[PDB]
C-alpha cells in the first residue's frame, strides 16, 4: 500500500574529540537531534533552525555535510531521513526542551537505546568516524 | 520545494560501478548519472529503485539487495533536489539501455573520467570508500 514520504533531519554534531551529540526523547529512547521539515526548507536549512531551537546551536547550512540516511516503512507513513554530520558550530550545546543529552564515543553507541529505524545509521556512522 | 531522486550504485562482481549518460537533450545533457529517477506517488524510495532499474535496464532485484549508501542535497534554480544513493550487488538479468541512454561500467579509480551534474560530484568519495 503507498504511503506518504515524511521527511525528518538528523544531524551528529561531532567533537574535535569525536564524541557525537545524542538527545533523549523526554517522558511522556536516543536520536540524533533534528525534525520535520517546513515550506521553503532546504532539509539544510530544516536542521539549521532544529539545531538552534533544540540546542542552542549556531551553524551554516554549508557546515552541514551529507553523511548517510535512514529510510523505513511504519504504518501511516515510509520514513526518509537524512544524517548530516557537523563539526563546526557557535554556542554549546544545551537541552532548551527539556530533554537530556549525551556526547558519547563512537564505541559506546550500541549501549544507547534507539529508536529501531535509527540502529541502521550506528554501523555506518562509526565507520565513517 | 523538494525534488527527491533515488539513485541506485550498481556493483558487478569485479569491483565495477554502472554509470549512465543522459541522453540529447534533456536536462543535463551530456553528463553521466547514477541510474535512478523520480518516485511516484505512495513509493518507497527503495520501490521506486526497483522499478526504475526494469525500465531503464531492464534490471531486475528487490527492495532488500539496496543498501542506503549516501545522499545528495544540490540546491538548484527551480527545486531542491535529495538523492538517497543505494549500493546493490545482486540482480537478475543483464543491464541493458533500454531508453536511449548509453552505459558504462566504471572501476572506481576512474569515476572522476564521467562529468556528473555538480550535485553527484560529493557522492563519489563516499562511493570509493564504501566500496
Ligand atoms: N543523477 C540524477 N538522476 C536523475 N535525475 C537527476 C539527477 N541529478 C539531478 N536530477 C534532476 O532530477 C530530475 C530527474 O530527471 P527526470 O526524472 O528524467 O526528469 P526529466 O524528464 O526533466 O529529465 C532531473 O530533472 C534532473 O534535473
Amino acid at each position: 500500500l503507498g504511503l506518504p514520504i515524511l521527511l525528518v533531519t538528523a544531524a551528529a554534531l561531532i567533537d574535535p574529540d569525536g564524541r557525537v551529540l545524542l538527545a533523549q526523547r523526554p517522558p511522556g529512547l536516543w536520536e540524533f537531534p533534528g525534525g520535520k521539515l517546513e515550506p521553503g526548507e532546504t532539509p539544510e536549512a530544516a536542521l539549521v533552525r532544529e539545531l538552534a531551537e533544540e540546542l542552542g546551536v549556531d551553524t551554516r547550512a554549508s557546515c552541514l555535510a551529507p553523511l548517510a540516511f535512514a529510510s523505513h516503512s511504519y504504518d501511516t507513513f515510509h520514513l526518509l531521513m537524512p544524517l548530516y554530520a557537523c563539526r563546526s558550530w557557535r554556542g554549546r550545546a544545551t537541552a532548551r526542551e527539556g530533554q537530556t543529552l549525551a556526547w558519547v564515543r563512537a564505541e559506546r553507541l550500541r549501549e544507547y537505546p534507539m529508536p529501531p529505524a535509527d540502529l541502521p545509521l550506528i554501523p555506518i556512522l562509526q565507520d565513517w568516524l
